[PDB]
């Protein structure tokens, strides 16, 4: 029975208190763990968001 | 002050965040980056799509 | 960090001299100081130390 | 016979007129291209350029 979102503004808050650089160790931890499927819905929820 | 983090390490940092964190977690932070950023983002993606 | 596409990798390379590609990785951390040094050194670990 | 190796001045030289981004680029598809034996080499090669001041 645990909320799985997380309010902006303790993201906000969270982010502004982990070590910078583990932003990109995420991504690339992440992106590399993907696989095809993965990559696209990446892609295409990139492609999106220079759309908008 | 590293520019890549330690497996056991990150696993650290992972470890004493919430779970709530990492749910949509991939979203937010591609909802924030940069034109170049995404667009460098885009190219990778592209590439291993056929690599 | 910018990504260098997988197509902007080989054009580059494939301009580069045979020779440019020799034991590049000691002039490179000969050319690395011990900050970039110990970075990918960690990785090298991890990498390695993966069960 | 071709060359098989460059004056230092020549390499630096066609450094320069690199990208900023082609080491990077270059230091992680090697990396990631290295089976245990060739990893384990540049680790024994860092260590050894760690302390070689």
């Amino acid at each position: 029975g645990s909320p799985e979102y997380l309010s902006d503004e303790i993201f906000s808050a969270i982010n502004n208190n982990l070590p910078h650089a583990y932003f990109k160790n995420l991504l690339f931890r992440l992106v590399a763990n993907m696989d095809r499927s993965e990559l696209s819905d990446l892609g295409t929820l990139i492609k999106d968001n220079l759309k908008r």
